[PDB]
């Protein structure tokens, strides 16, 4: 054991042991087990990061602080190294030279305890040409005897998956389940070990930011288990802390400081609404405004749902909003998607639902089953959301998708999740989601036959209601209708779109101009009320893009100057320049 | 068993007190190696089961004859007179969509204090996921991952299982649960068994809600909850209804049950409030408006919390991000008789 | 560790490694990791061609530089191969040996940082018979002590398919994003990087060039991340 163990008592009186705080009654039964007649040998199983191997360096410490029942006393706890164990171990009978002599001092000692950790991690030792005959074999007889008392700690896959698998090694073990701490618990542990963390880093927490840091984790951090998750809020607040003195910064560990951190390790905002983002919010609705004409209201509800999110005042675990736009083909549906996530800063994810066209392309969306040729692709949906948590989520034309693909997104309008196909979650309640359809247009543009015409306008509810199941939409935050676009919008996306034509001549160095009489010719021109704005961009094409494309060709505009256009009365015909 | 009960009897005595053993102690150290609830008759969970229907009844309102179901296969297990091989019990819940069913599943777990698995059967759509929830067959890719829920029912041997919107996994996946129900078991990829004794079993469904929400053509309307009853007939085979403890239809929330529901989600907005250093008062007469702005009998709850989105928390929105209420607001909003319009700021 | 890794320092000193322009919270984020308490071992992941070696080397060659804290200065920085370190092992108990003496080495300096850049590879390096016993079993408890100190690296497709399964061994590390620049940053990393391009080849580039490589990319090319899409 010279070089293969440590003592933990020797750690526990030199302080190389955290002090555990609480769980009484899980040490409670490792003492009862280390007391029985035969296969007294503990296992301690569970999730990762909950104490597992802090109970068993925390027993050390309660002997060494005399706080146990005395049948523990003047026990000692020894931890193996399995790496220095093997390491020489290169010719034939040496791993059994020096497994057998670590036997002895242990069966010849008997107030010893010997803690394997990882324990799953013992079954090879020999490999030489050979079999059997290793570490797990040569235990066996020693555990079952009753001369020897050990400590295992594994995890519940390893368990599983591993250890388990040998059983005359696994009924030689009693298994102890070791479950995640409570709040109050989380809390009571950090401030025991707070004194630790503050001497290493020369900083103060206060009572404040010792409970965000749980509260917050618990809300935000999903990937790890309590208190760990919590352990290290508070560990990185302070490393971080301790890296602002050096401006002079001296200061204690806030409340405001834990919400930085986990806002950062989350990946997800929080406290930095204090910045002139205000401004970014404040005119979001003027920028939109000013590239989409008329369909105001659309603006609006999507720019309300992210200041109540950003305000704080947002859904305790659904994404930010979900919104069903509808209405009349070339109206700006798309349009209004788009120039949001670009107004705001964030990734645009967009799939295009005449793609899950058939009933099991689902599959595609989250991932095959295990046992399936695809099972390593993962999903795509639940793929991009995990890669950026913060986004715009665009589903186009939902009704071209598979009638039943739209149980997925019932889930996640509801509950803010999607589990892919090895467990994982993807995480929804930073995205905002809009959906666009022409579902209730066809029936609104009918002639009815009579005397007396008729109102058709409640038709378009009718039909959307009849595509999307009941517990589907009541479960959206709103349905937008887009109205027909007027002419006097379509004044101002001539403009637009003249813009367009300038900013792509002036690459080419060449400048054009239209006097406002063409401007308005053009408009009138290609006006149609049943294709919205559309039809403006083939007019301007065919009329003002073909003469300077063949100018910019066969010379003329080639490397050129000003393009006057205007329209004579005659014939109504444009003029052109250089 | 004997030995680990005669070691506990040995660490009696370090408290003075000598022991024999005696059954009761064997009941205990049997308990503890199963991982199950032992003499809950003097523990302090008594009186946790004593009024578990008061604290679920604040939380969810009506829909009395649910929460009864549940407390007392609860106590009724716990008691001791449980089934010999069977789940503590198996509802299927179905009704009118925006109530409580998946609000009567989730407080149940918090108040009992234990986990509660969820699993959306919206996920389970195609046939062969089934492997998903019980693990790939040896020689297969996913051999090792496990299962999905095998593998969650053995970390929590007693929790809450809730299978959600169980009418649109594939039919096949049903025919899983009909092992469950009846047996208490289930057999994963590597010859494991989950058991379900202790796992309170809840599925809700919305089987039938197209036809109750259905106007009729004639002079009278009827009442359509028998058109749901016909409907979940059809979906689920007679081997597996016959092995349900319970069909329970919720029923419409009414305008009582309103005014409660308007109450409980201004204290949700209260607490948000809180958080950022603004209280805020609501005048009665604005409460009585907000709830008959809301109400329609057809969509259940949700419909009031977006009346409350759009009366209360906008307005604030913006008070709290281009406002000078930052560390400290104290809104009030009271209803006039002119425009029956809110009041609000400081 | 004398035939295994490389010091980093060392190559910074000769102008073995490029500069790094820019990714300063790629930089501070890094180093406050390193200065935990326990589990002080930041991984960096992002999709390829995204930069996270340039910050891996970067820091080696700002701590060389001079260009770091109070705390960084004066550090030793080590990137490890896993081939030469394989290399010969026949006979069991050669890998653990070899291994547990690296380790030992670089828990005795106490004043290094050892970067392992196919972090989605220490995974295996045990017996062909088994069990475990490998590179990932046996650092775990260095990392979880705060003895040593290890920078990782990987891809989105590597980390959540071979990375995100061994859940002790994943707790262990801090995830950093690193995400992709755009084209004005870009730019400006191609100026910094530039003047070696511009030597190897006896060219020099026009400023105008440069804008235009990057825009051009982004336009043209769709399989690719800036600015290594500008780069090539
Ligand atoms: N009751 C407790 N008192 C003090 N610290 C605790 C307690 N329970 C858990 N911990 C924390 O657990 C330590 C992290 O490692 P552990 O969770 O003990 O090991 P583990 O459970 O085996 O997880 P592994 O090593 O990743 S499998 C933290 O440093 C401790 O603060
Ligand atoms: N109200 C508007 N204001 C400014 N431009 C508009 C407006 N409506 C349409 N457009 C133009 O039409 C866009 C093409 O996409 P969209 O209009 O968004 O298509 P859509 O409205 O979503 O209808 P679909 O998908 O074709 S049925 C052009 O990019 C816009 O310039
Ligand atoms: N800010 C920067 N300053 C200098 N070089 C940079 C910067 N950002 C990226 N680079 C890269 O300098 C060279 C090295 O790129 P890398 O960091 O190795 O990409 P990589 O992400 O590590 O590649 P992998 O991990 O194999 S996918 C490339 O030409 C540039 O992408
Ligand atoms: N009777 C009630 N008493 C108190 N809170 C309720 C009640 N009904 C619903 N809630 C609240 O519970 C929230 C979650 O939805 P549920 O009520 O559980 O509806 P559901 O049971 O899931 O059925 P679906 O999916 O809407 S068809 C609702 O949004 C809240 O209004």
């Amino acid at each position: 054991m010279e070089n293969f163990t440590t003592n933990l008592n020797q750690l526990a009186r030199v302080g190389g042991i955290d002090p555990l705080i609480g769980r009484e009654k899980e040490l409670e039964r490792a003492i009862q087990v280390l007391c029985r007649r035969r296969k007294n040998n503990p296992l301690l199983v569970g999730e990762s990061g909950v104490g597992k191997t802090a109970i068993a360096e925390g027993l050390a410490w309660r002997i060494v602080q005399g706080d146990v029942p005395e049948v523990m006393a003047d026990c000692t706890i020894y931890s193996l190294d399995i790496g220095s164990l093997l390491a020489g171990t290169k010719y034939r009978g040496d791993f059994e030279k020096r497994f057998k002599a670590l036997l002895k001092q242990l069966e010849q000692d008997t107030n010893s305890i010997l803690f394997i950790d990882e324990i799953h991690t013992i079954i090879g030792a020999g490999a030489a040409s050979g079999g059997q005959v290793d570490a797990a074999n040569l235990i066996k007889p020693l555990l079952s005897s009753g001369k020897i008392r050990v400590i295992g700690s594994t995890t519940y896959q390893e368990f599983s998956n591993i250890f388990e698998k040998d059983r005359a090694l696994a009924r030689r073990f009693q298994k102890i389940d070791i479950t995640e701490p409570s709040i109050e618990e989380t809390v009571q542990i950090i401030n025991g070990l707070k004194p630790k963390y503050e001497a290493h880093h020369d900083v103060r927490y206060t009572a404040k930011a010792v409970r965000a840091a749980v509260e917050l984790a618990v809300k935000y951090i999903n990937d790890r288990h309590l208190p760990d998750k919590a352990i290290d809020v508070i560990d990185e607040a302070g490393a971080r802390a301790r890296l602002m003195p050096v401006s002079k910064r001296k200061k204690t560990v806030n409340v405001a400081d834990i919400e930085s951190v986990v806002a950062r390790i989350a990946r997800i905002p929080e406290k930095s609404v204090s910045q002139s983002d205000r401004d970014t919010l404040k005119n979001l609705g003027d920028r939109l405004k000013m590239l989409v004409f008329g369909q105001d209201k659309a603006i609006e509800a999507l720019t309300e749902a992210i200041k109540m999110a950003r305000a704080g005042l947002g859904h305790e675990h659904k994404p930010v909003g979900s919104f069903l736009f509808a209405g009349p083909t070339g109206v700006g549906k798309t349009e209004v998607t788009v120039q949001l996530s670009k107004a705001l800063g964030i990734e645009l994810l967009r799939f295009d639902m005449s793609e899950y066209m058939e009933r099991h392309t689902v599959s595609r969306l989250i991932g095959a089953p295990p046992g399936y040729v695809g099972f390593d692709q993962g999903g795509l949906l639940t793929d991009a959301v995990i890669k950026h948590p913060h986004a715009v989520l665009l589903l186009d034309e939902i009704e071209k998708a598979h009638p039943d693909v739209f149980n997925i997104l019932l889930q996640v309008m509801d509950n803010g999740t999607l589990t892919d196909n090895n467990g994982r979650k993807a995480d929804f309640r930073n995205v905002v989601l809009v959906m666009t359809t022409n579902a209730g247009v066809r029936e609104t543009e009918r002639k009815s036959i009579g005397l007396i015409h008729q109102d058709n306008s409640t038709d378009a509810m009718e039909e959307i209601k009849k595509i999307f199941t009941p517990e589907f939409r009541n479960r959206l935050d709103n349905i937008i209708w887009f109205d027909h676009l007027s002419t006097d919008v379509i004044h101002q996306v001539v403009d637009k779109f003249i813009v367009e034509l300038q900013v792509q001549l002036d690459q080419k160095g060449v400048s054009l101009e239209v006097s406002q009489e063409a401007r308005n010719w053009l408009a009138e021109k290609g006006y149609d009320r049943a294709m919205g704005a559309r039809p403006m961009a083939r007019v301007i094409q065919d009329n003002l893009k073909k003469p300077l494309a063949n100018e910019l060709l066969f010379g003329s505009l080639v490397d050129g100057g000003q393009v006057t256009v205007a329209l004579d009365k005659e014939k109504n015909e444009l003029t052109y320049g250089f």
